[PDB]
């Protein structure tokens, strides 16, 4: 429940409902992971 | 030389004019870089 975002290294992982979203931002390189 | 596609291993990069775009697709891990 609620919106809780965590920071691990240089990527921010947030919990969207019951899915896992991993946002990767490193300069001009943006990686998007959908678990 | 012109506009072709380069597939090395699992990294699909395409040449768009004078900009090199590297795309990464590995299931739920889709990382995209704009160079």
């Amino acid at each position: 429940r609620g919106e809780c975002k965590f920071t691990v290294x240089g990527r921010t992982a947030l919990n969207t409902x019951a899915v896992q979203k991993w946002h990767f931002v490193l300069x001009g390189y943006k990686c998007e992971i959908l678990a």
